[PDB]
């Protein structure tokens, strides 16, 4: 009869990710494919 | 008879991103691909 | 006889993005694909 | 009859995380391919 | 009858992840493929 399936891969059910990023520092080069929430 | 399936590679149900990103710095210079919420 | 599906890649069902971005810095130069919520 | 079944990859119910960058440093240069929450 | 299956390749019903990074060292040069909340 009746059947239920839940298939996820990635399950978040409750999250608080905080990120802090800074630089006080002069002189910094970079090459970055893909960056999300960050300082160069 | 019924079936109720529910399939999600990703799934979230709750979640608080933070990002802060501050950079007092000078002189950088970078290539970046695909950026969110950031600082060169 | 029912069935009842719901195939979603990215499910989100409740999500609070914050992003700060803030650049006091002088003298920087970047070449970016792609750029959300960003200071260069 | 019934059957429940839930199968998924990563399971998150609670999570917390904080990430703190600084960099109070001068000159430093790198090639990153992906950047979450960093500095350069 | 009824069957109930819960299989997750990873669970984590509680976390709380703190990394701090502080980088207050000069010159540092670095190749990252992938970073999530460091300094280089």
């Amino acid at each position: 009869d009746a059947e239920f399936r839940h298939d996820s891969g990635y399950e978040v059910h409750h999250q608080k990710l905080v990120f802090f990023a800074e630089d006080v520092g002069s002189n910094k080069g970079a090459i970055i494919g893909l960056m999300v929430g960050g300082v160069v």
